[PDB]
């Protein structure tokens, strides 16, 4: 995969002219410099004696060398993004045809989100990967070969000792980058065990909160934040060597070419100019190749994902649903044989589900099936629609084998209604319509007559035109299995099958469902997957499929007098801103960093003034017309200071970046801190939204570093350097005349922005483009995940085109984008040597009247030109700015947090005794998330010391919300809740957290020693291991933790995968008693967990019950027949209380629970 280009083959002429473009482009730079050295000699030339002729003859070549760089920037530039945006459209409606036309197999071996995440970050990599890398990289090496040709025609050995030092500095920056980036992979490796503390205490924030365990976090993820500061301190201090290092060894090859030249024009030889020329050549050369190095890389990193992508496209499906090869039967008689199936799916081959049945359905004949749960009738339902195709069988239909005819075809006549019908996010109507495009507003209304869906399809606003929420969030159970039904309908199906017809709430739809399903059945042959028998007594015929073969066949009353398995069945069933002023957070940490950071940055700044005076002087020197052999020496004293100054250079920028990264990675750590300590001293209910999510939130808490550390240390670090540099280099031009220094500071504003722009054109090309992407990312995704739907019906073609359009949408703006950065870039590129030529003319014609030396005006030009191109890159440089302050103002938003529910306020009751006497009365509550959703309807509940309650009722009662609140995770919308007589309120919070005691009915464990995980139920006090091993006793988990090897220092792995799920859930309970709570919550205790555990559970909890209040909400009822009381969930509201005895003797809906 070298040439992935394939489209358009009237594209590569933008390709071609784009290449030729971008290498005249390249190569005209050199040029400018080499007219610049021509004009500097003739200006030398001049000054040691009309000069205005020549000027204006050196000035007409700039400008028309610009022209030429603006025509040839723009053609590059345009013309490649141009390819590069067709090329991107083409690759990526041809992708998204290939997933539509791929296979069921091969999704359902592959996962979907990965194939999505594929799809999008591929051709973004792709769209970032060529075009612009392509243009610069061909510049780039243009430059390159261009200004090494012009020192060699113009120089024989100051450019051979330039090109010799050249290699020590790319090597240099080489190797400095190789080291960054594995210290950085290696910063990110210290990170890990930070991340997996995070993740897990996040995903347990409520038994943490429950047992009151946040210090030990805490403290954990602050030894973890310590060893990544290190590693973050070192990286920094590491690069900021890297960086000085480069610009020492730059000074000092500047230094020694300089000199050299120097003394070879003191020998006779060429003379100042042939000098410069040489020398900003052969750096233009040695310096360009670096400018490759993105690009390449990005084409690598655009490489290889585009091989993934193409393969994709490169597999021809074994069942080509876009094939129109297939035959088409003209007439379709019902008459169904599948002879010998035998097949198995190739996600697990292994398993091999049918083997091979004889089954002969005739036209309208409603085969049912019956079998086992997983037996494998879905697998046949599955196999009827010929998605998969049999490993050795015969299914046929009229007598023509079902490969005989087209898939597409084949599917449109048949009809399927899956167990979960998808219903995509558009107009019922367009739902309905999916059957077919040619329906009509009298068919649609037929179709919803057949189905009886007019009640609940007219009754809403928009009968025929509201937008099915996602996933059918604003249907019914029934209504979605409606819809399906009337869109099978729709379509005339000849073979109509059916899985879990009504199977979602009830049966009262079921019967009209099945009523119109039997309305028409003389043609349309049916098959039904029903686990009801109610419709399997009206069935034609009932198939038994076990051991993947037909043994059961006949009516009903044949199976019944046959013995089948379906007799034993029947009988058996019957956007906040930011602030800098506010975000000066670091002062008080930084105080004497910031100072020194300052200072330095001032120093580095003024570096470059300082090579723009000594480099003028050095010119000067033979600009003088004394020309003495003092000069010589003179020289020299210019030449060292070069050094000197790069030594300067190496030590302020090391003495920066240990500041510099000292004043970062402190707050990266205390952030890192901080933040995570107000993640902890926060409510539930905050955990409980959309915008908190465990991925979210741990994601936000580590990637925030880089942009704190960023907006506060970096933007002060370069607005001193640049205002120091720009500032130095202004005010030393305004004191060697104004006017040139007037006109330079006019078109100091293009540079600086056309260097920014050009640094960003590398990495951030591609960054608002996904907010249009996004149009058409749901629509592919839709039709990714809800795949088996439309492979189902052969709705794949208005998936496509919908696509299509929603590409073509954002295509126009791609074109407009590419043409706007390629006419913006190549006017920066030109605006460059139109202030050469302008500025140097009216130098010229000033030096003309000697008015100032040609010493000064060279020496003002190099200053401030110099100086704007050096803000432009360092600009660059830095962090961009924006996302930093955005996620700056995110972390001051979730530091500054206030909860309603703070365990870290002191500001409570700390009773020193107490009965454990709840007592609760007009309990109501809402869940925020879900306000109008309420659960609570106001209990009336009052538990004496010493008293065990039990909680019975139907699912979606709220059982677990009365232990929710109980623990006083939520507030309560209405109703006094007193423990013992106390306002719950005015009570603590952490007294409350620690006193009781609770047991979650979904235990998880935390990856530490068994001995750990058990004394994790307590905090705030050392306990021994004698209280350990007394509680695992308590618990019958003493002898099963010796009998593992460790005993109790075996470290439970991640959700116990080494320990089962029994025992994972003892292990919770041992620690939960381990506090020995007053007051104790059991939420399904028993739940998963063999029957022996639960009684010694049970008889473990009724050791202790004396003096301990027990909660107890599990639907075994056994335990709840020795319950003191027993209370009956009626939507929320209490039915029925008292002992078991007495739930007896008043028989109610307990008495049905206890029969069922
Ligand atoms: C004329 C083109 C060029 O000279 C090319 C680079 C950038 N600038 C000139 C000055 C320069 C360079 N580096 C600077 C750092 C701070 C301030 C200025 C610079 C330049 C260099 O060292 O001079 C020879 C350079 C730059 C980089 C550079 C190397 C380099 O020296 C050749 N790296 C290749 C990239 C880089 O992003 C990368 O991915 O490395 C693979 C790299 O990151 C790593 C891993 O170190 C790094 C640090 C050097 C990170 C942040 C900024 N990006 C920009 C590109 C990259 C750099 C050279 C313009
Ligand atoms: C249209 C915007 C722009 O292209 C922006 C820069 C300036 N001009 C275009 C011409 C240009 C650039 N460089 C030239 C060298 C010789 C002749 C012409 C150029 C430009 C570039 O590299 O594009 C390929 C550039 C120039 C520099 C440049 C960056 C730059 O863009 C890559 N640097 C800011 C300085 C520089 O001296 C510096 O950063 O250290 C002091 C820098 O040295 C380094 C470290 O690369 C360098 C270029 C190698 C060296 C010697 C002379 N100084 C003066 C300014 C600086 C340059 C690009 C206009
Ligand atoms: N598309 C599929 N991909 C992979 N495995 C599947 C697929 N469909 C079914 N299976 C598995 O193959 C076996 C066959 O069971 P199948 O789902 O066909 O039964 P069924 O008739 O739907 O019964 P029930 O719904 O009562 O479990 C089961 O283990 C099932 O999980
Ligand atoms: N964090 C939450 N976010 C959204 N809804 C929630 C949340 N917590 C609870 N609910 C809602 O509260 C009800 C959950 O009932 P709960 O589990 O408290 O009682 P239950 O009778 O023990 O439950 P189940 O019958 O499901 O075992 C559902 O309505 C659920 O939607
Ligand atoms: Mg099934
Ligand atoms: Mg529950």
């Amino acid at each position: 995969f070298s040439m992935f280009r394939y489209s358009n083959w009237l594209d590569k002429l933008y390709m071609v002219v784009g290449t030729l473009a971008a290498i005249i482009h390249g190569a005209g730079l050199p040029l400018m410099m080499l007219v610049f050295g021509e004009m500097t000699d003739i200006f030398a030339n001049a000054g040691n004696l009309n000069l205005e002729e020549d000027m204006t003859r050196y000035a007409y070549y700039y400008s028309g060398i610009g022209a030429g760089v603006l025509v040839a920037a723009y053609i590059q530039v345009s013309f490649w993004c141009l390819a590069a945006g067709r090329q991107i459209h083409k690759i990526r409606k041809q992708f998204f045809h290939a997933i539509m036309r791929q296979e069921i197999g091969w999704f359902d071996v592959h996962d979907v989100g990965e194939l999505n995440t594929r799809l999008t970050d591929d051709v973004s990599k792709i769209n970032e990967g060529i075009g612009d890398k392509i243009g610069m990289f061909f510049q780039s090496m243009a430059t390159f070969f261009t200004g090494f040709i012009v020192g060699f025609t113009r120089g024989w050995k100051l450019t051979l000792v330039i090109l010799a030092i050249s290699p020590v500095l790319g090597l240099s920056a080489a190797v400095w980058a190789k080291i960054l980036s594995s210290f950085t992979d290696k910063e990110l490796l210290a990170y890990a065990k930070a991340g997996a503390v995070a993740e897990e205490v996040l995903a347990a924030i409520r038994t943490v909160i429950a047992f009151g365990g946040q210090k030990k976090e805490l403290e954990r993820y602050n030894k973890n934040l310590e060893e990544a500061k290190r590693i973050g301190i070192k990286k920094a201090i590491t690069a900021n060597i890297s960086i000085g290092a480069a610009f020492l060894l730059i000074y000092a090859s500047y230094a020694l070419a300089f000199w050299y030249g120097t003394t070879l024009v003191l020998s006779g030889e060429y003379s100042i100019g042939q000098v410069l020329t040489v020398f900003f050549s052969v750096l233009i050369g040695a310096f360009s190749v670096g400018q490759a190095s993105p690009s390449i890389e990005a084409f690598a990193n655009a490489r290889g994902a585009a091989y993934e992508i193409f393969k994709i496209i490169d597999n021809k499906p074994s069942i080509d649903s876009y094939s129109k090869s297939g035959h088409k039967p003209d007439n379709i008689k019902g008459n169904l044989e599948f002879r010998n199936v035998h097949f198995s799916y190739p996600s697990r081959k292994e398993v091999k589900i049918l083997k091979g049945l004889n089954l002969k359905v005739q036209s309208g004949q409603t085969v049912a099936l019956v079998g086992n749960s997983g037996c494998g009738k879905s697998t046949t339902v599955q196999l009827m629609q010929r998605l998969y195709d049999p490993t050795e069988g015969m299914v046929s239909v009229d007598g023509q084998d079902i490969r005989t005819i087209n898939v597409r075809f084949l599917r449109e006549i048949i009809g399927v209604v899956s167990q979960e019908p998808v219903l995509f996010a558009t107009t019922i109507a367009e739902n309905i319509r999916y059957g077919r495009e040619n329906v009509t507003m009298d068919e649609i209304e037929k179709a919803v007559k057949e189905a009886n869906a007019y009640d609940f399809i007219m009754k809403l606003p928009h009968k025929f035109d509201t937008l099915v929420g996602e996933r059918g969030a604003q249907l019914s159970g029934g209504q979605k299995q409606r819809i399906a039904i009337a869109r099978a309908l729709v379509r005339n199906p000849k073979i109509l099958l059916l899985d879990e017809a009504t199977s979602a709430l009830d049966t009262e739809s079921e019967a009209v469902v099945q009523v119109a399903l039997d309305k028409a059945r003389k043609g349309r042959t049916t098959i039904v997957i029903a686990h009801r028998l109610s419709t399997v007594r009206n069935a034609d015929v009932i198939a038994g499929f076990d051991d993947g073969v037909i043994v059961e066949k006949g009516n009903h009353d044949e199976l019944m007098k046959e013995k089948g398995i379906y007799f034993k069945l029947v009988t058996m069933q019957t956007i906040p801103p930011v602030s800098f002023w506010r975000i000066m957070k670091l002062n008080l940490t930084e105080w004497p960093y910031f100072v020194v950071g300052v200072f330095c940055a001032i120093i580095n700044g003024g570096l470059q003034p300082a090579f723009a005076i000594i480099f003028s002087k050095i010119i000067g020197v033979f600009t003088r017309i004394d020309d003495p052999e003092t000069k010589r020496q003179n020289s020299n004293l210019f030449s060292l200071l070069f050094l000197a100054l790069g030594i300067i250079s190496f030590i302020t920028f090391f003495l920066q970046g240990f500041t510099f990264g000292k004043a970062g990675e402190i707050l990266t750590k205390r952030l890192r801190y901080m933040v995570f300590r107000s993640m902890l001293r926060q409510d539930v209910s905050w955990f409980d939204d959309p915008k908190n999510t465990t991925g979210a939130l741990t994601t936000r808490l580590a990637n925030d570093a880089a942009q704190v550390k960023g907006a506060i240390g970096s933007r002060l670090a370069v607005i001193t350097q640049n205002i120091a540099n720009l500032g130095t280099g202004i005010i030393i031009s305004f004191i060697y005349g104004w006017q040139l220094t007037l006109l330079l500071l006019a078109i100091v504003p293009i540079i600086a922005i056309a260097g920014v722009v050009e640094m960003k054109m590398l990495s951030g090309q591609a960054l608002k483009d996904k907010k249009e992407l996004e149009g058409s990312g749901k629509i592919a995704t839709e039709a990714i995940e809800n795949f088996r739907t439309v492979v189902s019906l052969t709705q794949e073609q208005k998936f496509e085109h919908m696509y299509a359009q929603s590409l073509q949408v954002p295509y126009r703006n791609s074109l407009r984008k590419a043409h706007i950065f390629g006419i913006t870039f190549s006017f920066t590129q030109a605006m460059m040597y139109f202030s050469y030529a302008g500025c140097f003319r009216f130098g010229a014609y000033l030096v003309a009247h000697k008015l100032m030396s040609f010493e000064d005006v060279l020496l003002v030009f190099s200053a401030v030109v110099f100086g704007a191109m050096a803000v432009g890159q360092v600009s660059s440089f830095a962090p961009d700015y924006a996302k930093a302050k955005i996620s700056a103002a995110h972390i001051i938003m979730i530091i500054e947090k206030t909860p309603l529910i703070d365990s870290y306020s002191t500001e409570g009751l700390m009773p020193n005794t107490l009965e454990g006497n709840v007592t609760f009365g007009e309990v109501v509550f809402n869940y925020p998330t879900r306000p109008d959703i309420p659960v609570l309807q106001g209990l009336s509940l009052e538990v004496k010391k010493g008293q065990t309650l039990a909680l019975v009722g139907s699912s979606g009662c709220g059982k677990s919300t009365v232990v929710q609140l109980l623990e006083r995770f939520y507030d309560p919308l209405a109703g006094k809740v007193l423990l013992d007589g106390k306002e719950i309120k005015r009570l603590n919070v952490q007294w409350l957290r620690a006193h009781l005691g609770i047991v979650s009915q979904e235990p998880i464990l935390f990856d530490c020693s068994i001995a750990e995980n058990i004394a994790y139920g307590d905090n705030s006090r050392v306990v021994s291991q004698e209280e350990i091993v007394r509680a695992a006793k308590e618990a019958n988990i003493h002898a099963f933790i010796e009998s593992l090897p460790n005993k109790y220092s075996t470290k439970v792995g991640d959700k116990g995968t080494q320990l089962s799920g029994g025992q994972k859930q003892r292990i919770a309970i041992a620690r939960a008693l381990v506090r020995q709570p007053h007051i104790l919550l059991l939420d399904e205790a028993t739940s998963a967990l063999d029957t022996e555990s639960e009684k010694v559970v049970q008889e473990a909890l009724d050791k202790a019950r004396e003096g301990r209040t027990c909660i107890v909400i599990a639907h075994r009822l056994s335990t709840i027949q020795n319950a003191d009381l027993i209370v009956v969930f009626q939507n929320g509201r209490v039915k029925e209380h008292g002992t078991h005895q007495q739930l007896l003797a008043q028989k109610g809906i307990y008495f049905s629970m206890v029969s069922v």
